[PDB]
């Protein structure tokens, strides 16, 4: 039917259907478009307290909880999509990894090297596509594909 990860759900505010991918956290009103060795992506991490390692150039010691964390997330995937944003500018600004430094890239990669709920969500992008929260050992991320 739908692309892989995609399902139909149903509004609770709207009474409408919109799409939801289990596997990226994505979702959208408009039914979705339309697997390589290697995709291409960047993301921006947003790490709390109980992070693998909770420091990062941002922060000496991080001490928001996940739920801040993610209430954090949350506010920038707002912020991309009414376009007061865009992804690679907050993760520059924003991003608690040191990609931070390459707005956020993260080179080109096969299955197998990244952490799984980063992979999983990264290989069900298409390019152009932005993932929803995406949890991991070193925090949460959204995730946008490139290549
Ligand atoms: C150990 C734990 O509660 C946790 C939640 C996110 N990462 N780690
Ligand atoms: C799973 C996780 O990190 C979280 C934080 C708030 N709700 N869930
Ligand atoms: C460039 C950018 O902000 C974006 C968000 C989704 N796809 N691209
Ligand atoms: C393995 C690694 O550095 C990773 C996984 C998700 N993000 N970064």
């Amino acid at each position: 039917k739908l692309p892989p990860g995609w399902e139909k759900a149903m509004s609770r505010s709207s009474g409408r259907v919109y799409y939801f991918n289990h596997i990226t956290n994505a979702s959208q009103w408009e039914r979705p478009s339309g697997e390589p060795a290697r995709v291409r992506c960047s993301h921006l991490l947003v790490k709390h307290s109980q992070s693998r390692r909770p420091s990062s150039w941002r922060q000496e010691k991080i001490t928001r909880t996940k739920e801040e964390a993610l209430e954090l997330i949350n506010g920038y995937i707002q912020k991309i999509k009414s376009g007061e944003e865009d992804f690679e500018s907050l993760a520059s600004q924003f991003s608690d990894c040191s990609s931070a430094k390459a707005r956020g890239d993260l080179g080109a990669f096969s299955r197998g090297q990244m952490q799984k709920p980063f992979e999983d969500a990264s290989f069900a992008l298409r390019t152009g596509e932005m993932s929803g929260p995406v949890f991991t050992d070193s925090g949460i991320h959204i995730i946008l594909r490139t290549e």
